[PDB]
């Protein structure tokens, strides 16, 4: 499924997102733009041979399990194929262990290099939520 913007806030808040671990929802939307181009379908080798899943492009190194990733952890307990499902559901619950872990969200590599430090409401700008 590719989402709407809005349609993709609406689903991250409804699971409890917004301001989870203290990021606003803005910073999860604007994480999905540029990991997945909010399509649940997308998936993206890694230079190391692990790979990223869905909307928030899991990486299957340490989170899910892909049959395929050697010497990897599964600390979601979940196939990697669970997070390109319609339902966001999978993805935000692993979403929500990985942003726990210490590092919040600097995890996603495109979140800090493209949303940290920007003006992330402008990504739910005009979002009835
Ligand atoms: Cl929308
Ligand atoms: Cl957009
Ligand atoms: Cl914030
Ligand atoms: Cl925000
Ligand atoms: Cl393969
Ligand atoms: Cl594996
Ligand atoms: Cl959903
Ligand atoms: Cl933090
Ligand atoms: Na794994």
């Amino acid at each position: 499924k590719v989402f709407g913007r809005c349609e993709l806030a609406a689903a991250m808040k409804r699971h409890g997102l917004d301001n989870y671990r203290g990021y606003s929802l803005g910073n999860w939307v604007c994480a999905a733009k540029f990991e997945s181009n909010f399509n649940t379908q997308a998936t993206n080798r890694n230079t190391d041979g692990s790979t990223d899943y869905g909307i928030l492009q899991i990486n299957s190194r340490w989170w899910c399990n892909d049959g395929r990733t050697p010497g990897s952890r599964n600390l979601c307990n979940i196939p990697c194929s669970a997070l390109l499902s319609s339902d966001i559901t999978a993805s935000v619950n692993c979403a929500k262990k990985i942003v726990s872990d210490g590092n919040g969200m600097n995890a996603w590599v495109a979140w800090r290099n493209r949303c940290k430090g920007t003006d992330v409401q402008a990504w739910i700008r005009g979002c009835r939520l």
